[PDB]
């Protein structure tokens, strides 16, 4: 409910000291009161997109009981860059529970893609999504190829509004069983990769679970959290950036900062 002017001219001074492009989504569950900075915008979804594919998992793992406890073996091929829990695996293989946690909370490239596979590649992602009536999510290619973040291409993007609708419904809605909700949001509680974006602008007695997201390139990374702050209702936002040139670099801070800025737009302790 508006609360984006509270912190419009704050966020375009941040996007303006970083060199690029700040999109962000917040939404407090409670009011339903919203901030949104360039909220439509397409962002680069880098690892972000490894969450998603998480819940969808566990959406099939509603149909199939056997689906989480199957054992997956892959080969030394299957270890692209960014797999440090499936790289010590490689010789007994991991559940799909065990991946699944992997990709979340280590964003282990191998993975993410060895669950892509299982669902029918980022077509079936993709799918998963529109299922939950996300329209604006598209996931294209698979790890590492995902991670080029050419600008104006709508590859492997998505809008933070989208995420942050997404999240919610997965996190905090019906769109998941609630075993399965509640696996979600413990996945997301216990990322490690995270702890210097959205994680910095939460102060300690609050719980949070996040995504997160690194292409490498065009200043291109990002983070999504659900928050929950004590005595009101959880807020979900996302908090996406990009920038023009190739080696322009990300930056975690200026996404700690406008995490903080969307917090204080919502009138959050
Ligand atoms: C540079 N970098 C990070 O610095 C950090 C993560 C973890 P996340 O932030 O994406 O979850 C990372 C993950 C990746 F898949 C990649 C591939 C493009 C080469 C890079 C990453």
């Amino acid at each position: 409910h508006m609360l984006t002017n509270l912190v419009a001219e704050p966020f375009a001074k941040l996007e303006q000291d970083f060199g690029g492009s700040i999109g962000v989504y917040a939404m407090d569950t409670g009011s339903g009161a919203t901030v949104s900075y360039r909220a439509e915008e397409r962002f680069p979804l880098c690892s972000s997109f490894k969450g998603f594919l998480a819940a969808a998992v566990l959406a099939r793992s509603q149909q199939q009981a056997g689906l989480l406890d199957t054992p997956i073996r892959y080969g030394k091929n299957a270890l692209v860059p960014w797999s440090p829990i499936s790289e010590k695996y490689l010789t007994t293989g991991m559940t799909v529970a065990e991946l699944s946690a992997a990709a979340v909370q280590y964003s282990d490239n191998a993975a993410a893609n060895l669950l892509l596979k299982e669902l029918g590649g980022p077509a079936g992602l993709t799918a998963f999504m529109r299922s939950i009536g996300d329209t604006t999510f598209r996931l294209d290619r698979w790890e590492l190829e995902l991670n080029s973040a050419i600008p104006g291409d709508a590859r492997d993007t998505s809008s933070p509004r989208a995420v942050t609708e997404s999240l919610q419904k997965l996190t905090l809605g019906s769109a998941l069983a609630a075993p399965q909700r509640q696996q979600f949001v413990d996945w997301l509680k216990g990322n490690t990769t995270g702890n210097h974006r959205i994680r910095a602008a939460v102060p300690a007695d609050w719980a949070v679970g996040d995504k997160t997201g690194t292409c490498g390139v065009y200043g291109t990374a990002n983070d999504y959290a659900v928050v929950w702050p004590t005595g009101r209702a959880p807020i979900v936002l996302a908090v996406y950036t990009r920038a023009p040139n190739k080696d322009d670099k990300h930056s975690e801070a200026v996404i700690a900062a406008a995490a903080r800025l969307a917090l204080e737009g919502l009138g959050v302790n």
